[PDB]
Parts: structure tokens; C-alpha cells; sequence
């Protein structure tokens, strides 16, 4: 079942403008407070010639602080998991897509993810390797016939302190049944480190309800 401390390893295969990499790392973190960290390693395709940031928020919602009388849409989702489709649209043109499956093996979570992200402006700051951290945000969860749809809009916080502006739009999808929440909202902080040679990443998630 679900420990106060769970495991994660991640695989990513993803392209950005014709440029292939793959990433791997492991994660540890508690999935009833909603606190996780990963460390993660660019395996094929480093070094990266984009900001990572564009990648960031494809690396669970198993890991969410629900409250007790709300209907846990992901949690429910196990042993069998969940997947998830995303489309992220950049406020200077560009549009990515993202995809997960989030299972569970003996040692914990798997997370499996692919990026497509084939339009950044070459000018641009993606391309320029300029974000430095994601803004705290506000996802907004709607239920509908047995499957959960997000929408968030994001701020990418750059070198110079400018901000990137980016619509999420995520269609979270069980395996089976399980009872379904209303409306609510889902506050997500997410904070990348770097020092030459890994990437950590640490994110907060706590659903709440609307009013």
C-alpha cells in the first residue's frame, strides 16, 4: 500500500526543437503531505541546450496533501496508477506536450514520461537556457465522466527576473473507477537546484476546496 515514505524512479525520453535527450534519476518523498524530491541526471543528449524548467512539471499527483473528506482521485488510482496527457502553451508561441504513466514496482513508484517541445522561438529564452524557477501556482481540478482535467497558468521565472507566461492544460486518466471529487484546486510550489552535474527537484502540493 501507500508508505509515509515512497520511492520514485523516472525516465524521460523527450525532443526540444530536433534535439533528443533522455533523463533518469529517483525520488524519495511523502505522499500524504505532499512533499517530494528528485534527483535527476541527463543520460543521453546533455548537454541541454534549453532551460530545464520546460521539463520540470513532467516529473505525481499521488503526491498531494487531500484533505481527509475529500475524494482522492489518485491515491484511489493504485495499485493499478494513473496517466496523464499535457499541452503547454508559452505566451512567446511555443507549444509543448507532455505524457506520464505513474505505476508502482516493488521498490515504489514508476514514472515514465515523454516531452515534445518542437516550436521554441530559437531566439527565445527556453532556447537561451534563461529560466531559473517556476512561480508557486493554483490548478484548477474539474472532474468529468471518470477522469480529472487541470488547468493552471504558469510563470516562469527567468535570469533577469523577467517571467515566462504559460497555459497548462492536463488530463489526468485512473485505470478503474473510483469515487470522484468535486471542483478544487491544487496549490503546487516546485523548486529546482542545480550544481553541474544533477538536477534536484523538491515540490509542494496541497488540494484544497474552492471558497
Amino acid at each position: 500500500v501507500l508508505k509515509e515514505n515512497m520511492k520514485t524512479t523516472y525516465h524521460m525520453d523527450g525532443s526540444v526543437n530536433g534535439h533528443y535527450f533522455t533523463i533518469e534519476g529517483e525520488g524519495t518523498g511523502n505522499p500524504f503531505k505532499g512533499q517530494q524530491s528528485l534527483k535527476l541526471r541527463v543520460t543521453k543528449g546533455g548537454p541541454l541546450p534549453f532551460a530545464f524548467d520546460i521539463l520540470s512539471p513532467t516529473f505525481n499527483r499521488v503526491f498531494t496533501d487531500y484533505p481527509e473528506d475529500m475524494p482522492d482521485y489518485f491515491k484511489q488510482s493504485l495499485p493499478e496508477g494513473y496517466s496523464w496527457e499535457r499541452t503547454m502553451m508559452y505566451e512567446d508561441g511555443a507549444t509543448a506536450t507532455a505524457s506520464a504513466r505513474i505505476s508502482l514496482d516493488k521498490n515504489g513508484f514508476v514514472h515514465k514520461s515523454t516531452f515534445h517541445g518542437e516550436n521554441f522561438p530559437a531566439n527565445g529564452p527556453v532556447m537561451k537556457k534563461k529560466g531559473v524557477n517556476w512561480e508557486p501556482s493554483s490548478e484548477t481540478i474539474t472532474p468529468s465522466d471518470g477522469i480529472l482535467k487541470g488547468d493552471v497558468t504558469m510563470f516562469l521565472v527567468l535570469e533577469g527576473g523577467q517571467r515566462l507566461k504559460a497555459l497548462f492544460q492536463t488530463t489526468y486518466k485512473a485505470n478503474k473507477v473510483v469515487k470522484m471529487p468535486p471542483r478544487h484546486k491544487i496549490e503546487h510550489r516546485l523548486v529546482r537546484s542545480e550544481d553541474g552535474e544533477t538536477i534536484q527537484l523538491q515540490e509542494h502540493a496541497v488540494a484544497k476546496y474552492f471558497t
